[PDB]
């Protein structure tokens, strides 16, 4: 229970010093943050992602399509590939 | 000695020169700074944040939440032990 | 070190370690995602770009739309000549 | 006397090779760009501020706002030792 | 004369390397991005400008507001003294 495991979401940051991977884009509309943030989890959790990147919801009308890239670094230990 | 800041309101990115760790996100829905801006400020600092990054107010032109990160930096206690 | 793959779409426009070079400015409007990136692609591979920065959606009748701008890295093939 | 820049005004970006300090935030209701401009000048530079961060200002529609945040950069910290 | 580059056009994407210089702020209001950017250009141009920063469109078929810092670089180095 600690591999795999670490999800982290920032907003309008670059967490310098380490490598991000792109893994391609997430998106999903619905309310409250909990079901947004925990509907993303479960897609780079189970990409194997690392979490959300520049994580803005600023919705306009209905439009709650939290866009968010998923991104993962080097040395997975997870698989060799 | 006695610095000065407590809670810090920035329009921009983030503040190079100190690291910042993020402990969850934000959210407040409301009218006029004074109050947006204290609503944040004690969520912020209750979970122990000590400043706010990127202070959107309305952009859509109706609705829309500030919404902002909550971060931190490490006084000098090394996360190793 | 892992080089360019081919189509990569990021929210932060930044890549470090690239060249970017600028060839304009892309715009598209649809009721489709997935219809917009194939849309940009055919501008953006017919460009010979890099990618899309900043994709960002959010629009039912005709309000806002997708936006970015071209990149592409190395010579532009173009000099005088 | 002696003045070249003292007055700068960046469109959403962080000017950087320069130290700016908070001493608060701005914000001004009225129409016309050239109002709000000069409105927020008169207010930096009567608080001895050095100009305006982030400029988005998002368009009119019936009731919006241009917020902004006053920065000044100066030799060392506050002294007053 | 290696300056080269002249008139660049960037949407949320700073430029690192180069020293830009603030020649006040630019903008346009109507439909069309045509018309836009060719008031943008013609508006920079004319003033010797280097380029625009920000850009983004909302809102086609109809009216918004297309803006940005108007920057040119020519402030050169300095001595290290």
């Amino acid at each position: 229970m600690i591999f795999e495991d670490k999800f982290i979401i920032t907003t309008a940051d670059e967490i310098p010093g380490l490598q991000l991977y792109s893994l391609g884009i997430a998106s999903t509309i619905s309310d409250n943050v909990d079901e947004i943030v925990e509907n993303l989890r479960k897609q780079v959790k189970a990409k194997g992602g690392m979490g959300l990147i520049a994580f803005r919801i600023t919705c306009a009308d209905g439009k709650f399509l939290g866009y968010g890239t998923i991104v993962k670094a080097d040395e997975a230990q997870f698989t060799m590939a």
